[PDB]
């Protein structure tokens, strides 16, 4: 509550990036507050054999270094997508890189996949989940991780694979990040033949660490499932019917795990503040971009691919407007941004509260309900 005095100084008067770094410094020393409280049953959520305990996790940018996910997680959310993470470390394009409008409740950002790097972060994940094995209250708490292409890698799949071999074994999806505006290039790659040719190498070298085993699976895989990451890959807003048939395609041939929807978006003309600025808008003028996007390819692919929703999910309404659209999951950026701390209680119940007065047996009764 008191994080919530901060917030509004933080957002007058702080940059963004440095209010980033400070939460995820309070979270690093494990000084942000905990929501120990049981979480309906009856607003679980799965994908396949992924059982997540709520359907709000984080999305990917937020933790990209993999430096604060007890905390985060302890916050109250089912699970957290860390990345996008590249090989090799990379510094991002030059800053400031981000900007928020209070009005819109939107952000734009350029910041152009600056990490540490996949050797690191992967030792911060294996850090994470021994502590992970210890603390119940991390015990059913899921762990993907986002990966991408460095800036100037020519070969997409030869960076997908490096992250696979080292880091495969520690999550428990792999998320594809074909969809970012801020690495040039970058969505070209969603064009089918190279997406199939991309996703059918990122399943085989997952099913490559299995295979070259002494040891059992409990031990190959140090991660809540104790199994084979899925393979995820988030489609950005910017395609079109053509070419959200075109993926639809490649989706239902190669077997695709899930598709988060959506990334950030370069279509935003009406944000004066941001006029003239660089970068991928975020945030609820999204939304309705996001969630028309969910409709179609939850179309596209015949309800055969879950959906991971985010785009604009502020309220629990949002959030039933994702699930009801089709989506079986939602990810949080800009409400963690915008609200605070509250944000996964407050979703929680509003969620919840929704489904009791709309008439509603469990979550899964909703997937979909629009259709
Ligand atoms: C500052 C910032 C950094 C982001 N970094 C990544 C990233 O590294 N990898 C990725 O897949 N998406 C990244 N995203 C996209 C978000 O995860 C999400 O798809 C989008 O911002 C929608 O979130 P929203 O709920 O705030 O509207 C980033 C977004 C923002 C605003
Ligand atoms: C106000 N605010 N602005 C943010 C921002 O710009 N980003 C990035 C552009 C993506 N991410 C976040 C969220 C993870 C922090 C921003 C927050 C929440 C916030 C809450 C509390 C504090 C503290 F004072 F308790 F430490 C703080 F510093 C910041
Ligand atoms: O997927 C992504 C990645 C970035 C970034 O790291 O710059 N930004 C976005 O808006 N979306």
């Amino acid at each position: 509550f008191l994080y919530d005095i901060f917030l509004k100084f933080c957002l007058k008067y702080i940059d963004g990036e440095i209010c980033h770094d400070l939460f995820l410094l309070l979270g690093k020393y494990n000084i942000l507050p905990y929501d120990t409280s049981n979480d309906s049953i009856y607003a679980c959520t799965n994908i396949k054999h992924l059982d997540f305990i709520n359907p709000f996790g984080v999305a990917a940018g937020f933790d990209k270094n993999g430096v604060c996910i007890d905390s985060i997680l302890k916050l109250g959310f089912s699970f957290i997508e860390i990345g996008t993470i590249t090989p090799r470390g990379q510094t991002g394009n030059a800053k400031p890189r981000i900007f928020r409008d209070v009005e819109s409740r939107s952000i734009i950002n350029s910041c152009g996949f600056n990490n540490m790097g996949c050797d690191k972060v992967t030792e911060n994940l294996i850090l994470f989940r021994k502590r992970q094995e210890e603390d119940k209250l991390l015990s059913k708490h899921i762990v993907g991780v986002s990966i991408g292409k460095n800036k100037d890698t020519v070969n997409i799949v030869d960076d997908l694979k490096y992250c696979i071999n080292k880091i495969g074994r520690y999550a428990d999806y792999i998320a594809i990040n074909v969809s970012s505006p801020n690495t040039p290039g970058l969505r070209d790659n969603q064009e089918a033949g190279k997406l199939k040719n991309i996703i059918l190498s990122v399943k085989e070298e997952i099913d490559n660490l299995e295979k070259n085993n002494i040891m059992n699976d409990e031990f190959l895989w140090f991660n809540t499932t104790k199994k084979k990451p899925l393979v995820f890959v988030k489609l950005a807003p910017d395609l079109n019917q053509e070419q959200k048939k075109e993926i639809a395609d490649v989706l239902l041939e190669t077997n695709i795990d899930g598709m988060i929807i959506s990334n950030t978006t370069t279509q935003i003309n009406d944000i004066k503040s941001f006029e003239n600025k660089k970068g991928g808008v975020s945030g609820a003028k999204l939304k309705d971009i996001s969630t028309k996007f969910i409709c179609e390819m939850y179309n596209y692919t015949n309800k055969q691919i879950p959906i991971i929703a985010s785009g604009g999910i502020f309220s629990g309404l949002d959030a039933l407007e994702k699930i009801e659209a089709g989506a079986s999951v939602c990810q949080l950026y800009s409400c963690l941004v915008f609200n605070g701390m509250k944000s996964a209680v407050q979703i929680k119940r509003e969620l919840n509260h929704l489904l009791y007065q709309r008439g509603y047996y469990n979550l899964k009764e909703a997937i979909g309900r629009k259709h």
